[PDB]
């Protein structure tokens, strides 16, 4: 329904004008705390759904990151799920668009993108393939030899490297 650039402009403006009130204080969100994922990362031809990844430097702030969330110049409705799963729908004067965002910790930054780009299939194969090597991946880190080892990297590719597996392009979406 939308074009590649449509999603880019929308998301870029979304993360640029984003602000939530927590405990009465106005906490604004920007491109520094919000990253474009999903169709924005895959960059194909058409935009239908847009994903986003907001990182939080604190688990407390994470759970308190969606108290009074508001946009400046657009309407929306957010739905919190699990830990890092928040689905919202934006409304532009009777228009409606699906924006899926993940709320993660500053540490869960790579895994967030990994889960976003890779629906799950690639994660299944990697988890099952790594399982043989006693390596398991989880929303809360990877476990090897019964030892919880967190994703201590900077990006998606780096994360996959840490897992001891092969990385691919975000446009693969497996």
């Amino acid at each position: 329904m939308l074009t590649l650039i449509q999603g880019k402009k929308i998301v870029n403006h979304l993360r640029s004008r984003l602000a939530f009130e927590y405990n009465g204080q106005l906490i604004k969100i920007l491109s520094k705390n919000i990253v474009a994922v999903g169709s924005l990362r895959r960059e194909e031809k058409m935009l239908n759904d847009v994903d986003l990844l907001i990182i939080v430097p604190e688990k407390k702030l994470l759970k308190h990151v969606l108290p009074n969330i508001r946009i400046k110049g657009l309407s929306f409705s957010v739905k919190v799920c699990g830990e890092r799963k928040c689905v919202l729908f934006i409304e532009w004067e009777k228009k409606t668009y699906q924006l899926d965002l993940f709320t993660a910790l500053a540490e869960e930054k790579p895994y967030a993108i990994f889960h976003f780009t890779g629906p799950v299939s690639y994660l299944i194969r990697i988890r099952a393939a790594l399982k043989k090597k006693n390596y398991k991946l989880n929303q809360y880190g990877l476990f090897k030899n019964q030892t919880l080892v967190p994703l201590k990297i900077t990006t998606e590719k780096e994360l996959i490297k840490e897992l001891g597996f092969t990385y691919r392009i975000p446009k693969k979406r497996l």
